């Protein structure tokens, strides 16, 4: 019915601004920006092979380009780049290729002698220095050189440099953080976090290189000392078992709450080429409405013009429980602010962000979220470090901002760290049982059972007519018979040709009988950082999920993600496989490339941008991996054991404010095990939790190929009756659905009454309720939205 004009060239401009918002300066003497006409020595073999994006399934976007940093310097005009280092390096890798693997976590730097670098010296003003590392899917990063250490001949590039250049900037071209004591120590001119930026990568970092945009980029983690500061390490790297001994006491949650000295960089840190100055405002506390407001004024007090953030974060009162120093619970980022000009900055924060999660029952209500009696401060600032009294309230009792139930619950005991107030008032760690549950599974299952829905066979209406309102959804279901039933809980794929070749799944009309309803084939596709189509057609390559995440910019992310959007309806992609949302818990993880924060409200407000973009013209994201896949190494079966508090306020939460702030409807499971089973046949997740209690209206899907079990009972990949009985609605994927190619136990569990009808017509409504509001849906209607990409 409609046509709408993809603008490639604004897509690429939208792409560019989340690239030079999302680098971090982390150290500068000037030496940045670049001087106009300067002509730059750049050193790293892996200035040829810029790492777009970290590897795996989030990592195979086709493109016909790749603009990496010496391009892009060269595209700005505003430096050269000195050729015949660029020429040295070139014929160098002619005989030592590009490792592809499996593929390693960095390539092997080219060795440098004093005649090479002296010079490169002679005949340019500064030097660049490039490290690359990228990291993934089931390969998690690990304390050693060429990983998260410099290798011995990178650390000898880096040495020579510095001794021959008294200009020297060092660029990390990484998916994750790596080490940076030995860098420091080296201390270069300039220091900057240029993450992975996609395939306009260069021209995004050029743009902040030389100064065309002030870098405004801020840390998302906090960086420490070392790999054993950080409060997870201890409880990380085992395949079978982890347990989250840490609890809420993750990132700086911990070190800003027990070990301030372990911090190299805190949590929000990052500089610009400007200075600001952060003055506190006005303050109120509205106790009725459960909110506050604060006010705070951004002044640019340097010569040159940028943007800053503005963060706030919330100390509450030990009580009981025991508190961090400081949470994040509002953050605001300045339109750019020019020399001796300034921006008041106003936030309403409502309690539940800074909310606790009693697992014990101390403070008389077990279950719930509640503020503790005494006083809470505010703090507004740089970073949670640099950040200063904003204002204060005192509750003289508690608050219960929410009830909730028993859900999640660890199934064996262990101990996790207390926050506990020494004769200094100072607080240290001591550590304390977490309950075990009590929960009667069976009978939880049983008690909040579904009502079905008798079958008909003649009343034959189509899923238009619960689409416009003719009639309802139990009405149009009631003539799915078992095997429509057992067949659309089923995804098809990889490559199922009902939908676009090359893509990860189709879904809901995975047969002849359900197309014939009107029910149409929705198709899935990889990634948070572009579709991914093994057909080998090309798509855009956006920046990765950290990346987006420095920003901290909301608007910047869902600006990107409605160009997307109008790209997967051209694509005839309804569902991409993203935001990757899992927790930052410990640095050394593989996949943290794709994901945001170790803050959960970060993570959730990041999450919520990217699926309002994805929104604009009617597609969608599945937020994943749903929960607690916080490490590669097991993940087909590891067990995270974690308290209910930590599910709540930490892994949950981001999930949480996906589906609340940012309209979620899709959810994806995880490969591994959360409390003793695995994820896809929890009912506490996938039922309890995310609909009874969140209010979400979606599916859930498996993770790809993912075991399924029922508790105490042996994994496997087509045990669909324990998933549908914790209401995760579809099972990704099968070769034939229609066929049922996996021989799962759908049919012969509900011959024996262990399944029941009527959890598979839940299923089935939501998997129609979900495919009925697709651009898929809209085809069959002929009211969809036609897309033509212009200027290429
Ligand atoms: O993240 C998912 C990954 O774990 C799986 O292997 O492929 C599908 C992806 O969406």
């Amino acid at each position: 019915i409609e046509k709408v004009i993809l603008d490639w060239n604004e897509y690429i401009e939208a792409a560019r601004s989340v690239v030079s918002e999302g680098c971090v300066l982390l150290e500068n003497n000037g030496t940045l920006p670049l001087e106009k006409g300067a002509v730059v020595s750049i050193f790293g073999r892996i200035q040829t092979h810029y790492y777009k994006s970290g590897t795996g399934s989030g990592g195979m976007v086709n493109v016909t380009h790749v603009v990496g940093v010496p391009e892009g310097l060269k595209l700005s005009e505003h430096v050269t780049v000195n050729e015949e280092l660029e020429n040295i390096y070139k014929e160098w890798e002619e005989e030592n290729p590009f490792d592809e693997g499996t593929e390693p976590w960095s390539q092997p730097e080219m060795e440098l002698t004093d005649e090479i670098v002296s010079n490169a010296s002679a005949k340019s003003d500064v030097a660049i220095v490039i490290i690359g590392r990228t990291a993934g899917e089931d390969k998690d990063f690990s304390d050693v050189a060429g990983a998260y250490k410099l290798s011995e001949t990178e650390e000898d590039m880096l040495r020579r440099v510095r001794k021959h250049f008294d200009k020297m900037v060092v660029l990390l071209n990484v998916g994750s953080l790596m080490d940076l004591n030995v860098i420091s120590e080296i201390n270069p001119d300039a220091l900057m976090v240029i993450w992975q930026g996609g395939m306009i990568g260069g021209l995004g970092t050029a743009d902040v290189l030389t100064g065309k945009v002030n870098p405004s980029g801020k840390l998302t983690d906090t960086i420490a000392y070392e790999i054993n500061d950080y409060p997870s390490t201890e409880n990380f790297g085992d395949p079978v078992r982890d347990y989250y001994a840490e609890d809420i006491y993750v990132g700086y949650r911990y070190f800003e709450t027990f070990e301030k000295s372990k911090v190299r960089y805190p949590f929000g840190y990052g500089i610009s080429y400007t200075e600001f100055e952060h003055t506190v405002g006005e303050f109120t506390a509205d106790i009725n409405s459960r909110t506050f407001t604060a006010s705070c004024t951004v002044k640019n007090t340097g010569s040159v013009a940028g943007k800053d953030v503005a963060q706030f974060y919330v100390s509450a009162p030990q009580g009981k429980l025991g508190k961090p120093e400081k949470v994040l619970v509002a953050f605001k980022k300045t339109g750019i602010l020019n020399p001796g000009k300034e921006e008041k900055i106003t936030v309403t924060v409502p309690f539940d962000r800074f909310a606790s999660f009693d697992d014990t029952g101390v403070t008389g209500a077990e279950s719930c979220f509640v503020l503790e009696a005494g006083e809470y401060t505010v703090y507004e600032g740089k970073n949670v470090r640099e950040s200063y009294k904003e204002g204060s309230f005192t509750l003289e009792e508690n608050i219960v901002t929410e009830k909730l139930s028993k859900a999640l619950a660890p199934m064996e005991s262990f101990k996790r760290m207390k926050a506990s107030e020494n004769s200094d008032g100072t607080l240290s760690v001591k550590y304390e049982d977490v309950p075990v549950s009590d929960v009667d599974e069976k009978k939880r299952r049983l008690d909040n059972m579904p009502v079905e829905i008798p079958q008909d066979f003649t009343a034959r209406y189509s899923l238009k007519d619960v689409l416009s309102g003719s009639v309802d959804m139990e009405k149009f279901i009631a003539r799915l018979s078992d095997d429509d039933l057992a067949c659309i809980v089923r995804g098809e794929g990889m490559g199922s040709s009902l939908v676009t070749a090359g893509t990860a799944a189709a879904f809901g009309g995975v047969s002849e009988y359900l197309r014939k309803m009107d029910i149409p084939a929705v198709c899935c596709d990889d990634g948070p950082s572009g579709m991914r189509l093994d057909s080998g057609a090309t798509a855009f390559s956006m920046p990765n999920g950290t990346m987006l995440a420095s920003t901290f910019n909301p608007d910047v992310i869902e600006r990107m993600y409605g160009f997307t959007s109008l790209e997967m309806i051209y694509n005839k992609v309804e569902c991409l496989l993203g935001p990757g949302m899992n927790i930052h818990r410990n640095p050394l993880n593989g996949r943290n490339f794709e994901y945001f924060s170790e803050d959960p409200y970060l993570n959730g407000t990041i999450a919520s941008a990217m699926l309002k973009g994805l929104h604009k013209y009617g597609s969608d994201g599945v937020a994943k991996h749903f929960c607690c896949n916080n490490q590669e190494l097991g993940r087909q079966a590891c067990d995270s054991v974690v308290s209910q508090r930590a599910l709540r306020e930490i892994y949950l939460k981001g999930f949480e404010i996906a589906v609340k702030e940012g309209g979620c409807k899709a959810f994806m499971t995880t490969y591994a095990q959360v409390n003793g089973m695995w994820t896809a046949g929890n009912y506490d997740l996938n039922t309890r939790i995310l609909r009874d209690e969140w209010g979400f209206k979606g599916i859930v899907m498996t993770d790809w190929w993912a075991q399924v079990n029922d508790r105490g009972g042996e994994p496997t990949k087509n045990n669909t009756a324990a998933m549908v009985r914790a209401q995760n609605d579809l099972y990704m994927v099968t070769a034939n659905a229609a066929m049922n190619s996996a021989n799962d136990n759908t049919l012969s569990q509900l011959s024996e009454g262990k399944l029941n009808r009527a959890e598979l017509q839940r299923c089935a409504m939501n998997i129609c309720e979900y495919a009925m509001n697709t651009m898929a849906m809209k085809r069959l209607c002929r009211n969809d939205i036609k897309v033509e990409i212009a200027g290429r």
